[PDB]
């Protein structure tokens, strides 16, 4: 699975809910059928268990401690998962920034220009996640990964003119998630 | 100049000279990205040309007008920013 963090709370509380969201699994990503999935969470106490989430496409926790890592195994009836994907949660690196700006225009109802510029950085950059969302209805959220290496990406969705849009983008570090950028419109 | 996303109007002007021309081609190419060189035929009768295509109006295109006369080739014109 790509799971996908989804935060709804203040800044200033030092506790987060965050919940879970993934794309079904396809027939050749997990190489057919999964019967069920599972979520295991990383805790300084190194505590080794398994937590079933169920067909259910949601998942809720509440982070309030510094180091957490989530792994989303997905158990066949053969074993499990021998790759996953990773993600780390915590406060310092969540205010550096190293992308200054960024510009979206529309193209027409099928494709959306985004363009960025950042800057160099000590740490190692090697991928980023581009978002979208609508401010008419609060509907689900729609995200995309891209790697880093190349500065330009035609989004491929259908977009309506007179609906106001938001735009962000999510940098990734092997410390955690930084200081996310969030575009309304023109200015 | 592009009045939108699927229209590009250039301007250009002459003077009288002992070599007569006789057709224009138009050829632009991009700056940062090496794509293929694009170019189109075009009469000198008209002074306007409105080229209809695909374009980014974010990015910078260079635009290049050659004129043609009895020897071949003159001196290439090159326009670098947009106006
Ligand atoms: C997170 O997972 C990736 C790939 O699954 C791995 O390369 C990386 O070392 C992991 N990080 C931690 C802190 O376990
Ligand atoms: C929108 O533009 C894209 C190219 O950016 C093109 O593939 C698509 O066909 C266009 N939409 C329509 C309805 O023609
Ligand atoms: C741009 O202008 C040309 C010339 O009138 C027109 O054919 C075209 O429909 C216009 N494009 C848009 C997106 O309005
Ligand atoms: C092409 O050939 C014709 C006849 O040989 C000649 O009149 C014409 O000038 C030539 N074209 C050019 C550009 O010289």
């Amino acid at each position: 699975p790509e799971f996908w963090r989804i935060i709804n709370g203040d800044t200033m509380k030092k506790e987060k809910n965050v919940t879970l969201l993934w794309k079904p699994l396809m027939k050749n990503d997990s190489l057919c059928s999964v019967q069920r999935y599972v979520i295991n969470h990383h805790t300084s106490c190194n505590g080794t268990w398994s937590e079933d989430v169920g067909n259910h496409t949601k998942f809720t926790f509440l982070w309030t401690e510094q180091a957490h890592t989530v792994t989303v195994l997905a158990i066949n009836s053969i074993g499990a998962s021998v790759a996953n994907f990773n993600l780390t949660f915590s406060w310092p690196m969540s205010k550096v920034n190293i992308v200054q700006s960024l510009s979206a225009y529309p193209l027409n109802s099928s494709c959306v220009i985004v363009s960025w510029i950042l800057s160099p950085s000590d740490y190692k950059l090697m991928y980023f996640i581009i978002e979208w969302k609508n401010l008419n209805e609060d509907g689900e959220i729609k995200w995309l990964r891209i790697s880093s290496s190349v500065k330009k990406y035609y989004i491929h969705d259908h977009f309506i003119p007179i609906e106001k849009y938001q735009f962000s983008l999510y940098p990734i570090f092997m410390e955690g998630v930084g200081k996310p950028k969030i575009i309304n419109s023109f200015t």
